[PDB]
């Protein structure tokens, strides 16, 4: 099956209000750049983002100018005219709006608590999708908390149930209404949730990891922000998961989250694997399409875990524009970001960047030796390892953040679909390094095993293994009298 | 309040047929050799065993002639004469009835599986209580598994609710009818109930810990089968109470339970202590009246902690009868357990047997130079320590297995009783040593702790403390921004 191939479109309410096709000053990337071409190679556009208000319904900004709304949202569903499997969604929350500290965040806690507030907020979704013309719904809430799990799953299994209704009444059975949300792709945030991450995927057709901005200048130590796999000389981090609300026992928690460990791509999506009942096919790996840049770093390592001066304030708190050649960081008024298409820009400057490979992590970052510079990004050859990655662990596809930040060949996403679709590109000798795996086992992917059937009546001594109830055990001590799941002396060690 | 001195008194079917207080060799402990004095010494004679039988009943042995039994019984309670608070309890179970494997144990599993056989099996208890005369009910179910807990606290209420109704109706307000469980006093054991200690434990006067047997021919090395501390040159095992079904965190799991660990009385009484709703006052430390040898051990210091060539099956398999002057060894046909009063006989009698101290576990051990034999034991220099513990720890008293095993005179019996009332014993200096103490914390031993208020809003550093709901809490990560207890970046370490 064809893996989705899933592209942010954020546009701010003040250029939506102001939105033209002509001229990149007021808006820099309009829906006329994403060409017949580059929409054959989505398969999904979240349009980004709408917001939950004190109403406990989804909703526009409330300064967006509607009327030019629906004209923006109107050009991207006219590309449905060059690909039959696209579909444009809609995404409502975002770190601005939902984050523990956001403007709206009372209004994503309120309109999950009770069934009366579930039932309203799920309807709004639908016809907000219906009245617009979105192809489903996008939930960016980061993050819901612990106590706020079951009220979550409750409201997404009420828009499953409204949109698979809709999905018949339209007779859409061929490009069906789709329900997806953004997830953490790093162990803290993911904690909040992690337990129940079996119910919140189920009523869902994907799950988009934000496998992103793992590195940031809120760390003392410069890093990769979406490093595939780990290298020893990084920084390591506290495994929150060991500390999630699971009720497994000390080996359990221990085997499946080594501490400290690798914050990488791959620890994400192997820590939802470890869960049972999360299919390998509904998880999309997110790629970010800009970089992220440091100062004040020093030399030897070309930039890489070195101690930096960046405020990790937001917004930026200065009017130093340090970020030499990026011209876009002046009109943003934040050299801590810069955009693919920039960073391409730099490049080919003659501004003292260097362009380095980690082979361990699979991933390039720029080095400036006389400014002290330090940027992390992706670029089409990292993706050649994430595509393969996708591949190999059977995932649902890729998701990215966003449209407007590739070159304007558009050579980032005609990478992953090249990597995915192209007839005549053959990765099968790519050579995915040595870089630090995630090692951690859960119930969700433990190895297939054999042993003999427990016998009800047998004394077994410490590391004896047998099969029961579809799995297979391993004694923790000597003398066991009881049956595996009846006691604490039996380690749940492979399936089948 | 005078502290407990709880002392089984163990007789076997076949000698209760044949009872007769002039014929040691049929006989060897009659009732007749617990003098007046003996008798004022304790507070609770455990006249054992009772069992369960395939009625849901508590019940005799089938074989006991029955009026032979109660000779036995009244000479037990005949005692009451001279100590007007001792007790004649009568234990039902043991290992070879209720352990997982013995006969019975299907009888109390069924027993306490729904109301009706809890009534029933309850009501038995009361019966044969009264239709005997004994003064109350001791249960040793060696262990209830974690599915049978729940029946095992409802039966233990109703016979709660039968015993205080027996004690109105008889008058019996100055000495009110009672109700013990023998515990389990290593970790292995333990962890079967452990979660629920705090609701088997509110039906009873006491538990009674087993805090002996933690050392024997089946472990690989030898060591002490009572110590009161660790010795860091001593074994460490496995602490399976982090395998328990608690539901706390890996952070939480690892304060309570370092592993591995030193398995001491200290250990046992402390693990009780650290769960909520287990008052110091239940709990009565177990001492053994008996000493286990090994046979083979290796020189180098008296013993401990060394290589050996001891079977450790039963019955035992074999005929060498290894332990020299240990002439009930051979009665008996098992040289791997000896009496304290025959360990006593045996350092009178020039057999080359040599008594050591370690000042580490306030425990003896006996060494043998020629045939490299090592004996576990008790005496009343280590009672000294742990009644001081006792004491200092505010434990409810002592229990001891068994009455039998004690000299001629008495002396462990008394040395108990002078430890706890003698006037003229003075433990005020007594000191308890350098051994290694269980350090675990948990709900029952959180301390006293003071942190600033949580503020909502507000983002916390790692490391962080607040108080919050009764507790202090602290950071286990940066950039917090939920409240405690609603997450898993907070861990309880403190109660305000
Ligand atoms: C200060 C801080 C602490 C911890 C976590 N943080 C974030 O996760 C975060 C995220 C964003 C953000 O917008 N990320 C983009 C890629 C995005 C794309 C699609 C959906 N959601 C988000 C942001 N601007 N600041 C952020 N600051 C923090
Ligand atoms: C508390 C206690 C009291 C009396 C006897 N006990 C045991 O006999 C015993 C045995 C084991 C054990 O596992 N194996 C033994 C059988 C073994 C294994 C391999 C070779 N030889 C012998 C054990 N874990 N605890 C045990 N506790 C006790
Ligand atoms: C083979 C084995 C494995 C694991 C644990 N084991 C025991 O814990 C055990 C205990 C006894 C026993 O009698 N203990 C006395 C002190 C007692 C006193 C009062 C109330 N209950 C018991 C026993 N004979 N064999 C036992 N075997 C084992």
């Amino acid at each position: 099956t064809r893996k989705a191939v899933i592209g942010y479109y954020f546009i701010p309410t003040n250029q939506i209000n102001n939105y033209t096709e002509t001229d990149t000053s007021v808006v820099p990337f309009p829906v006329s750049n994403i060409t017949p071409a580059k929409a054959k190679q989505l398969t999904h556009i979240n349009f980004s983002f709408l917001d939950i208000n004190s109403n406990l319904e989804c909703a526009w900004d409330p300064a967006t100018n509607d009327a030019k709304a629906r004209d923006v949202v109107n050009r991207l569903t006219a590309l449905k005219a060059h690909n039959p499997s696209l579909r444009i969604m809609f995404s409502i929350g975002g770190w601005y709006y939902s984050n523990d500290l956001g403007v709206s965040h009372a209004n994503y806690v309120n309109a999950v608590k009770t069934p009366a507030s579930r039932a309203k907020f799920a309807q709004s979704c639908v016809r907000i999708m219906k009245d617009y013309g979105f192809d489903g719904v996008d939930i960016d809430w980061e993050y819901p908390q612990a106590a706020e799990v079951d009220g979550f799953i409750a409201a997404l299994q009420e828009i499953r149930t409204l949109l698979n209704q809709q999905t018949i009444t339209d007779g859409r059975q061929a490009l069906p209404y789709q329900l997806t949300i953004a997830g953490a792709g790093g162990a803290f945030f993911l904690s909040r949730y992690y337990s129940k991450l079996a119910q919140i995927v189920a009523p869902l057709d994907y799950i988009n990891l934000m496998t992103y901005d793992l590195a940031g200048p809120w760390e003392k130590v410069t890093n990769h922000q979406a490093a595939l796999f780990g290298d020893a000389a990084g920084p390591t981090f506290y495994n929150a998961l060991r500390e999630a609300n699971l009720g497994w026992s000390w080996e359990e928690l221990t085997r499946a989250f080594p501490s400290p460990f690798s914050l990488t791509v791959d620890a994400a999506v192997q820590q939802h694997l470890m869960m049972e009942g999360v299919p390998s096919a509904k998880i999309v790996m997110g790629v970010p399409f800009y970089g992220r840049a440091f100062k004040g770093v020093s030399g030897g390592n070309g930039g890489q875990y070195s101690s930096h001066s960046t405020p990790g304030e937001d917004p930026y708190p200065s009017t130093d524009y340090w970020l030499v050649g990026c011209e876009e960081c002046v009109r943003d008024k934040d050299p801590r970001i810069a955009s693919y298409r920039q960073l391409e820009q730099m490049l080919q400057g003659n501004y003292g960047y260097q362009r380095l490979w980690n082979d361990k992590t699979k991933t390039p970052y720029l080095y400036h030796a006389q400014n002290e510079l330090f940027v992390t990004y992706d670029d089409a050859e990292s993706f050649k390892y994430k595509a393969k990655y996708i591949k190999q662990q059977q995932l649902g596809g890729v998701m990215f953040w966003h449209l407007g930040q590739d070159n304007r060949n558009g050579d980032l996403l005609a990478s992953l679909d090249r990597y995915f679709n192209a007839a005549d590109y053959d990765d099968s000798q790519l050579d995915m390094g040595t870089g630090l795996r995630y090692t951690g086992v859960g119930p969700g992917n433990l190895p297939i095993m054999t042993a003999p059937a427990y016998v009800p009546g047998t004394t077994y001594a410490q590391g004896a293994l047998v099969s029961y109830q579809g799995y297979v055990w391993q004694t923790k001590w000597g003398y066991i009298t009881s049956a595996p799941g009846s006691d604490s002396a039996w380690l749940k060690v492979g399936r089948v």
